[PDB]
């Protein structure tokens, strides 16, 4: 699809076999979700944002669709203010910006 | 044009006289630049993201060409690690999502 701007471009995704609404975030370079539960294996982590550093959970490899579009990559798992998709799928599902 | 998201959507931008690089991020609702003096009347306002917030200076009416496409609307100006286009002036500039 084409998404206009004037509303924060939230969908729904499918992780873990749940639904969720997340944020298509172009100026995140990583896909970060809110505190949940995932199965496997997860590294700690840091990542940064424009006020500071967070603790995350890194889990690899996982399964999320987005809008329709299947993903298999790195997310993120700590205390960010909204679930946001970074280009690390953004790129998977073929998102581009035009204007 | 067409940017594709492997790296960074970095553009030049052009605001108070002065070329910078800018993000082109659909997640920022609003406009962050880099400390930069400009003039005029501003008012202190908190924007928070992940690691938690940053106080700001907000400036209303600010002309601002993005990758040559003229837009004027409000900017904020603080302690950013990076220059942010947020959906306030993407709109402006006809900038859309597509995959
Ligand atoms: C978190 C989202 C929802 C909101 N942010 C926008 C998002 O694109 C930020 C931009 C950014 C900030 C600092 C350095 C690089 C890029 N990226 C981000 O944090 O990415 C994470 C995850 O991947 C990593 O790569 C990049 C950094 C890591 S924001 O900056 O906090 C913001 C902007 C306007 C605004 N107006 C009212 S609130 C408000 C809040």
């Amino acid at each position: 699809p084409q998404i206009t701007l004037w509303k924060r471009p939230l969908v729904t995704i499918k992780i873990g076999g749940q639904l969720k609404e997340a944020l298509l975030d172009t100026g995140a370079d990583d896909t970060v979700l809110e505190e949940m539960n995932l199965p496997g294996r997860w590294k700690p982590k840091m990542i940064g944002g424009i006020g500071g550093f967070i603790k995350v959970r890194q889990y690899d490899q996982i399964l999320i669709e987005i809008c329709g579009h299947k993903a298999i990559g790195t997310v993120l798992v700590g205390p960010t203010p909204v679930n946001v998709i970074g280009r690390n799928l953004l790129t998977q599902i073929g998102c581009t910006l035009n204007f």
